[PDB]
C-alpha cells in the first residue's frame, strides 16, 4: 500500500539527487481526495554547512548545534527520547555520539540522529542504537583521517 | 583535499540512515584550528512529511510549499535563479517540476530540487536541467501508478 | 518468525556490500555468512559487483561477438525490446531459471540506438526470479528516455 | 578534455545500473554504451549485480567446498585477514592482475568467525587495478566490527 509508495519517493529523492548534483528535493504527491493538498510530501537533502570563515565560531553559537558541542563536550553518547518534554535544553527522539580517533587521541566529530523510525512512529534511540552508533564511527573515524593525511 | 572529505561525509550519512532508519543525520568535524567550532558540518535528511488529516490541507497554506502548488497550479516548470533576489514569491536557486502521469491524464505530483552545485558553488538551473528534470518524472510518475493499482 | 530473521539478514548483506563497495574502491564485494548450524559451511554467500568490462581500445570489435552479448547485439539491431521468460527453454538463442529484459536506449529524436540496458533475473520479497512483464516494459522503456540524455550530456 | 568525459561517463553508468537495480528488484544490470566510432561495437559495457547466492538448504556443506570459497574457508579458520596482490602470481592457491583482501567478521567478543568479508579487485579516478594496502587493511578491519554487531542483531 502506502509503505510501497513511501519506498519509491525515497528511492526517486536519492536518485534524483545522485543525478542533478542538487542539496534539496521534495517529491509531493496530489492528495486523492483534496486536490489542493498534498497526500505524501517526502523531502531528502545533502549539504555542506559550512565553507566560511572563523563567521564558522559564531555558527557554534546556534541552538541546533547545541547537542553537538554538548558530547564534543562530554565524549559520551546523549540520548533524548522526547525532545520536546527534555529538560536539559531549551523533531523529537535523538542519539549523538562521538565519533573519535585512531589511538583514541581525542575528539574529531559527532554524529547526530534525529528519529529513530519503526519499521511506523518515531522512537527513542535505545542501548543497543548507541551500541551499533559506536562501533560504527569507529570506522568513519578512520576514514575521515586518511584523507587529510594522504 | 577537503572535496573527498566532502565525500565520504556524504556516504557516511547515507550509510547511517540506511542502517538506522533514522530520519536525519548530521557530521560535525571538529575544526582543527579552532577546537570550539564546526570545520564541516555535513547533514542529510529523509521523511514523509504528512500522515495527518486533510490538517494536510492547512500545511498546503504554508510559505515551503509555494512553489509546489505554482507548478501543479500551471502544468509547467518552474526556475529561480536566486530566491533572495526574486520578485513573484515574497535555499537561492529552485528547480520545480510537474510529475504528470501515463497518458498525461493530469498532475501526480511535483519534484522540486534545490540548489544546483558545481562539479564547487551553488548555481542556477538551466534548460538543460529542465530537460533532464522532465525525462526523469516519466518513469517516476510510471512507478508511483503502480504502487497504487497492484 | 524464522524466515522474518533471513529477509531481514539479506537486506542487511546487501547493505553492508553496498557499503564497502561505495567506501573502498572495489569491483567486488562477497560477504559470507558462517552457517550457525555447523561450522564448516556458509548459511549466506551474498555477492554484489561494479566494474566496466571495455577497458580496452580497439579489439573491441571481437568482444562485442562474444555470446553473452548476443541479446545486446539483437536488441541494438533490432532497435525494440526483447523480453525472454527463461534463457534456458528459449529457442532462437544457442532447474533455477534465468529471466531477461533487454531495451534500447536511444537518441532524443528515436531514430538511433546509443546504448542499451540490460536487466537478468527479477526478482518477487526473497521470492524467486520471476519474468519480466509488460509494467516491467513499460517502466523500462520510460526509464531509459532519461538515460539517454545524461549519456549523451556526458559525450557532450 | 577527451579522458575528462569517459571518467565522466563511467560515473553515470554506475549511477545508471545502481538506480535500475534498485527500482527494479533485478540480481544484474548490464548498459552497453554503442561506440560511436563504428556502430557494431560496444565501447562501454559496464555490469554490476546483486544477489545471494545460497538459496539452497543442506547441499551447502558441498558449496562451501567450491574453488572460489578457497579464500574465504582459509580466513574464517585462520581467524586472520588475508591480502594477496595478485591472484594468479600467488603459489599457496591453486596479462590484468586481480587484487584480493579478505577479512573475518568475529563476534562482540572476537572468539569466533560469524561471517567473512571478501573484496576484490581495489581500484585507483578511472586508475588500474592496485593492491589492497596497511590502510585497506586497517579500514576494513574497523568496518567489519559493526558489521559484526549488524548481523547479529538480526539473528536475534
Amino acid at each position: 500500500e502506502t509503505a510501497s509508495l513511501e519506498v519509491i519517493l525515497k528511492k526517486i529523492a536519492a536518485t534524483i539527487i545522485s543525478f542533478m548534483q542538487v542539496q534539496k528535493c521534495t517529491i509531493f504527491i496530489v492528495d486523492e481526495d483534496c486536490s489542493d493538498s498534498f497526500s505524501s510530501v517526502f523531502h531528502m537533502e545533502c549539504e555542506e554547512l559550512e565553507k566560511s570563515s572563523d563567521t564558522r565560531e559564531h555558527d557554534a553559537n546556534k541552538i541546533n548545534y547545541m547537542y553537538a558541542q554538548y558530547v564534543k563536550n562530554t565524549m559520551e553518547p546523549l540520548n533524548i527520547p522526547d525532545v520536546s518534554k527534555d529538560k536539559r535544553f531549551p523533531i523529537r527522539s535523538l542519539l549523538c555520539t562521538p565519533i573519535k580517533n585512531g589511538k583514541k587521541n581525542k575528539v574529531i566529530g559527532v554524529c547526530q540522529l534525529v528519529n529513530k523510525m519503526e519499521e511506523g512512529k518515531v522512537k527513542p534511540f535505545n542501548r543497543n542504537d548507541e551500541q551499533f552508533l559506536e562501533a560504527f564511527v569507529i570506522f568513519c573515524g578512520l576514514g575521515i583521517q586518511n584523507t587529510q593525511m594522504y
